[PDB]
Order: structure tokens, then sequence, then C-alpha cells
């Protein structure tokens, strides 16, 4: 299955650790908090809010969301291991709720939601599945709801070189790009919809964590291993330059049910 791949390969317990190392405490998503902040400061929600969000990771997106606003925030992940770890980080908050399950097959009720938020997990998803889930998040949008969205894409296949290649076939990602991606949204009959291509903010925050790698080394090592350490090293790099050329892309989206 998809959910046994991931939890085996790219998000074992192991690699999830080290992905919260360099993200931040709580996350596994681009730019951890500070991302989080700026991509949430013109969002609007309160006490009386429903929110979910689409690959929840290690919780952190659903804590802030909740700790700014009050609002009640549902996230979903595939990956069991991943919802067990953000379990452990939250107790005694009955707003947060954390649920191992796939997004594709989930029910929830027509016009639930206020807010539906997912960062940097819609990349794991076919073309045809990426389609299939946003028309589910059209009908699962109160009529007053916004859709919020970061994920990673990517220029036309056509101009992929050999390394970008072999990234995106071995994390087996679907990545589109930015104006594809968009395309989507308005065949869902989603309204105002909003993209940025955020590439060069995304650099900025590939090269603040690759920075911290490099001045945290010594206690990576204590942690995980130098063979981990070099992969890592290597894989942000890759994505600092890819970024750089507009090779991997960072793709905002917002847009609204009416
Ligand atoms: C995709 N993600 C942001 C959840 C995890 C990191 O993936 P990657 O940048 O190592 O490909």
């Amino acid at each position: 299955s998809d959910k046994t791949f991931l939890e085996n390969n790219q998000y074992t317990d192991e690699g999830v650790k080290v992905y919260e190392f360099i993200f931040g405490e709580n996350y596994i998503s681009s730019g951890g908090l500070e991302a989080t902040k700026k991509i949430l400061s013109d969002i609007e929600l309160n006490e009386n809010s429903k929110v979910l969000d689409i690959g929840s990771g290690l919780g952190g997106g659903c804590m802030y969301i909740n700790e700014k606003y009050g609002a009640h925030t549902h996230g979903i992940d595939i990956c069991s291991n991943i919802v067990n770890m953000a379990n452990e980080r939250v107790s005694g908050n009955n707003k947060i709720i954390f649920e191992a399950n796939d997004i594709l097959t989930k029910e929830f009720p027509e016009n639930n939601f206020d807010l539906i938020y997912s960062r940097d997990a819609i990349l794991h998803l076919s073309l045809e599945n990426k389609n299939k889930l946003f028309q589910k998040c059209y009908k699962w949008l109160k009529p007053t709801g916004t859709l919020l969205i970061t994920d990673y894409c990517a220029t036309e296949k056509e101009n992929w070189d050999d390394e970008f290649k072999e990234y995106v076939k071995q994390r087996k990602y679907t990545l589109i790009t930015v104006e594809e991606y968009a395309d989507i949204l308005t065949a869902c009959n989603f309204k105002n919809v909003v993209s940025k291509d955020l590439s060069d903010y995304w650099n900025q925050l590939l090269e603040v964590e690759h920075k911290y790698l490099h001045e945290n080394k010594e206690e990576f090592l204590k942690l995980f291993s130098e063979k981990k350490f070099i992969s890592l090293d290597d894989g942000w790099s890759r994505k600092i330059k890819d970024s750089k050329r507009k090779m991997q892309r960072w793709g905002y989206f917002k847009a609204t049910k009416n």
C-alpha cells in the first residue's frame, strides 16, 4: 500500500525525527513554525471555527492554529506512526484531534469546515487523486470557508534534469506546475483562486534550515549518524540549487467556496 511505502521509507520513525530536527519541533513541513506564522498571517478564525489539516504530520500546524485562534482542529495523516508521535505531543486539549486515515476514503459532512489547510503533503498523491481530493475539499468546506495549501511543485517535466528526475522517482512524488495546480482548483469550482510561486521564499527558508543544520552538526551526530547527516545536508543543498533556478518550486494556493 501507499501507507506502508511511506511508513517504511520516507517517514520511518527515525526519518520523521531527522526531519523534525531541521524543520523544528513538531514540524515536518517547510519552514516549521516561522513559515506557519507567515502563511496564517492573513487568516481569520475563532473559537467556533472548524479546521481540517490534511497531512498533519507531527501536529505543529494544528497546535499553532488552536493556540492562535482557539479553533477546533482535526488533523488526518495516513502514517500511523506519525499520528502516534503527534498524539504524544498534546494532552488535555479537546479541540485538537489527530487521526490516522486515508483522506481519500475518510468521510466528512458537506459544508463542515471553515478552513481546510495542507502543508507540503499533497505531493504524495497521483494527479488523479489530487483532483479527487480537491473535489472532496470543495464539498467539505462551508460556503464561507477557505482552502489554504502549500505544496511542492516543479517546472514542466520536459525541463527536469537527471538528478531531479531521480529525486522525484525515489520519493514517488507527483510534482506538477504551479499553474496546473491552480487549474485543478478552478476546475473544482473554487472561487478567488490565488496561486503564488513562493520558490524564492522557500529558498530563504531552506537556507535558514541548512545553516541551522551546519551549526548544530555536533548535536545531530549524537542523535543520528554521519550517514544521515550527509544525506540530509545534500538533500537541502539540492533543494536550494533547484529552487534558485525554479526547477523545484514551492506553490501557495488560497481559494474559497463562494
Ligand atoms: C515533504 N515533506 C516536506 C513533508 C518532507 C520533506 O521532503 P523532502 O524535502 O525531503 O523531499
